[PDB]
């Protein structure tokens, strides 16, 4: 399976992730992206028909802000 994260520390609201994978990711209300439905850790688990998508925005982040991996 595929979980991701996003690093709001680092994101530059570049709009990307979640103009391409709104089923994944959103405005956190001022620009700065966050995954739309996170665990305690922060994590979201994501949907089989979702993963290649997510996968190329974590390679598209221009910020690296993306954190993405295979549990
Ligand atoms: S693609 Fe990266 S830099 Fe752009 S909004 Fe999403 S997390 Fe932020």
């Amino acid at each position: 399976a595929l979980r991701t994260m996003v690093d709001p520390d680092t994101c530059t609201s570049c709009e990307l992730c979640y103009d391409r994978v709104p089923e994944v990711y959103k405005n956190r209300g001022d620009g700065i992206a966050e995954v739309v439905s996170p665990g305690p850790d922060g994590w979201m688990m994501v949907p089989p028909e979702l993963e290649q998508e997510v996968k190329e925005v974590t390679d598209e982040c221009p910020a690296g802000s993306i954190i993405t991996e295979e549990v």
